[PDB]
């Protein structure tokens, strides 16, 4: 009946199956070129070429950060009111990699005097490079993804679901290719080489667009007010979710690592890909056993009801880390070892990496439902004319969260609490963190129902 007629809209792609690849590809590069900036900033920035304090190069890529999720709200108002999608992000992509080309020509010793030959030492040149890579970034991700779905509109609210399925699978496949070939080859064979694959990959991604061009007022008042209720209840979680990606890494520097051979000392950035290792994994199966399974039975049905299994998951990953983090303190106490992990080395119990995989688990299923419904009731849940622009403060709410979980860290490490006064975390009580991080997040769970209900 309904349901058989669903499954049937499921069938979905078929006729464009190009005009999405396209996006796929784009994105899958752009996401590419973003990392090989992201992971390896400080190093470049604390290293040879340019002397900067460790502070220096912390603040610097907060500021690139911060940039990428402010520059979101105004980068989607410019693709709606004074130009199309397609333009607007050609131009975001032409910027891009204009400060893309920076990068690769500072690491270069001949063309370093070029630029900054004659504290910071070539603050101007990396300064305009990071803000132009962050304004591409932030008008790319506020544009790409509702102009990818725009394809897949037609044929109804199942395919705009299966859509952003493998949208976000092919944003891990990128990150998944970026932190493990690019972040290898920027510390281990040489800088300039590092950094030119990631402006290839930008290259690469304006081509396709241009290969591609061939095949691409109460009511909303309300609309608008009505959704940004359920935007401002969802800081806790992106709060909760971006400290989890760091204490998440850095619980994983102190957990005993195994060597792989007999370019040396493997890069930090690959214990990121964890995370992202277990999506690739997810996402084709659970797909198939979601798209059957959960639609002819009429479950969970809405982008909200989602949401809120992903942060009761987020939760279970709190507490199960907590858990772990309990029995690593309790192991240290005994015996610890000396493991080096780029160039630092670090404190480890005799605790084997492998039992932080329960962890990565349920964040990851919460990745399959918070992430994916998120995006899904952003676009769905959004006035015609201002897509794109509901989008962009969804990635601003999501960069307030983050800046708001970087000072819910900053206050738990004062003297009167001690819980982070102290690159040793062997004294420091990250156990009491994750169960806070716990808390906040059932909290947030309670609150989203509530909203959740009230907007329904
Ligand atoms: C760990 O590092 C400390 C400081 O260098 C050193 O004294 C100790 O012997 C090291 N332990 C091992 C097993 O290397």
């Amino acid at each position: 009946r309904r349901a058989a007629a669903a499954a049937a809209a499921a069938g979905a792609f078929a006729g464009r199956r190009a005009a999405c690849g396209a996006v796929l590809l784009t994105e899958l590069l752009e996401r590419a070129a973003f990392y090989g900036i992201t992971s390896n900033l400080v190093l470049f920035l604390n290293g040879a070429p340019f002397c900067w304090e460790g502070a220096q190069a912390s603040e610097a890529l907060l500021l690139f950060m911060g940039l990428t999720y402010l520059g979101s709200p105004f980068g989607g108002w410019l693709a709606d009111a004074r130009l199309g999608r397609a333009r607007a992000i050609l131009l975001s992509l032409a910027l891009y990699l204009l400060g893309m080309l920076a990068f690769p020509l500072l690491a270069a010793p001949a063309t370093r005097a070029a630029l900054c030959g004659s504290a910071r030492c070539c603050s101007p040149a990396t300064f305009a490079g990071l803000v132009l890579v962050g304004l591409g970034v932030a008008t790319v991700k506020a544009n790409i993804t509702p102009f990818g779905a725009d394809q897949v509109k037609d044929r109804g609210p199942e395919a705009t679901r299966r859509f952003f399925n493998w949208f976000y699978w092919s944003i891990n496949l990128g990150a998944i290719l970026s932190l493990g070939g690019i972040a290898y080859i920027q510390q281990n064979v040489s800088f300039v080489t590092g950094y030119a694959i990631p402006t290839v990959c930008v290259g690469l991604a304006f081509v396709v667009f241009l290969c591609g061009q061939s095949v691409f007022k109460v009511e909303d008042v309300k609309a608008l007010v009505k959704i940004v209720p359920v935007f401002l209840a969802l800081i806790p979680y992106w709060t909760v979710y971006f400290q989890m990606q760091t204490t998440y890494v850095l619980q994983s520097l102190h957990l005993r690592i195994p060597e792989i051979s007999n370019p040396h000392t493997l890069p930090a950035a690959w214990l990121t890909m964890f995370d992202a290792v277990l999506i690739l994994l997810l996402i084709p199966l659970k797909d198939k056993l979601v798209d059957p399974i959960l639609r002819r039975h009429g479950l969970l049905p809405s982008s909200l009801k989602r949401i809120a299994v992903g942060m009761f998951f987020v939760m279970c990953s709190a507490f199960a880390a907590g858990i772990l983090e309990s029995k690593r303190l309790n192991l240290v106490k005994e015996k610890t070892i000396n493991q080096t992990i780029g160039n630092v080395v670090y404190h480890a119990a005799d605790l084997s990496l492998w039992w932080q995989v329960p962890q990565y688990l349920l964040i990851g299923i919460s990745e399959i439902f918070a992430s994916i419904a998120g995006l899904e009731f952003a676009y769905s849940a959004a006035p015609k004319s201002m897509q794109s622009a509901i989008m962009g403060l969804f990635f601003f709410f999501s960069g307030v969260g983050s800046f708001v979980g970087s000072g819910l860290l900053a206050l738990v490490s004062i003297k009167a609490i001690g819980w982070m006064s102290s690159g040793n975390i062997n004294g420091c009580y990250l156990n009491y963190y994750f169960f806070l991080l716990a808390a906040i997040q059932g909290a947030t769970l309670l609150l989203f129902l509530i909203i959740s209900v009230k907007y329904d």
